[PDB]
């Protein structure tokens, strides 16, 4: 219960099929609020907050521990194990997509399916590989994030949301601004330093790759990369949704696509 309490674990819904909804960067579990009504009636929905979420006591964010994705996988597995979940479908936005991938390699039996939203195994460019970002441009962003966090949020949130959906821009900004600035920077460094390309072939559960248009964080070719390199049966859903946070900006359409992927 103490981790379950610390990370605001919530189990809701009247169904028996277990569905884990795992928020990503800059949000908390409330990013799923508008998706939830579409699943509460026929799934048992598990939600939690990543340790870096603005909604979690920043005392739990231990900079000596959370230096890679692996301790975040530990937290997810502990939660699922504590709850007695021996199989689930798992939806991971942003960094939670990579967390779910790693968890699935550790525990191949735990996941029936992974649904990946706004996922990338690597943000940085490399030889054969377009991640979308150059090392140099990214140091400039880290400097701005350190120099003026509130301003960085206000410039970043419209790019992340992408589509002109002011309510979703304000909502993402709200949860980014709830994160302690040095946590946000450290998490961002952690993930820009991450490269999951080498482990994708180890995954054996089926993955549904949800890819929006003009995703600031994820070039189209990255979705194709995941499809070609994840080791199990993969399916790309090319969503008629613009931007990196489709659960915030287009929830109805996102929820219908999720239901389709789950029923596949
Ligand atoms: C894209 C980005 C992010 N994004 C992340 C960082 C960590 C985990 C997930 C993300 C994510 O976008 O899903 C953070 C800071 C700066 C920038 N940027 O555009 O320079």
């Amino acid at each position: 219960q103490t981790l379950l309490d610390a990370l605001n674990v919530r189990v809701v819904g009247s169904g028996e099929r277990v569905l884990v909804l795992a928020h990503g960067f800059g949000t908390d579990q409330s990013a799923w609020n508008r998706i939830l009504p579409f699943f509460l009636r026929d799934y048992r929905v598990v939600l939690y907050d990543l340790v870096c979420a603005g909604s979690v006591n920043p005392d739990f964010f231990d900079f000596r521990r959370y230096t890679t994705l692996d301790p975040y996988v530990d937290d997810l597995l502990h939660i699922l194990d504590a709850l007695g979940i021996d199989q689930c479908a798992y939806v991971g936005h942003s960094v939670s997509a990579m967390i779910g991938i790693l968890a699935s390699i550790r525990r191949p039996e735990l996941f029936s399916k992974l649904i990946l939203i706004g996922a990338s195994p690597r943000f940085l460019n490399d030889e054969d590989y377009h991640g979308g970002f150059e090392q140099g441009e990214i140091e400039k962003v880290f400097s701005a994030m350190e120099a003026n966090y509130e301003a960085w949020v206000n410039g970043f949130a419209p790019l992340a949301v992408g589509a002109d959906v002011p309510a979703a821009v304000r909502e993402f900004s709200r949860t980014l601004f709830n994160m302690r600035p040095d946590i946000t920077l450290f998490v961002s460094r952690t993930v820009f330093n991450s490269d999951m390309r080498g482990v994708l072939g180890l995954v054996k559960v089926p993955c549904h790759i949800f890819q929006t248009a003009r995703d600031h964080s994820v070039p189209a070719s990255v979705a194709t990369y995941l499809k070609n390199h994840l080791g199990g049966k993969n399916t790309v859903h090319w969503l008629n949704i613009e931007g990196h946070l489709p659960h915030l900006s287009a929830p109805t359409l996102l929820a219908q696509e999720l239901r389709r992927a789950l029923s596949h």
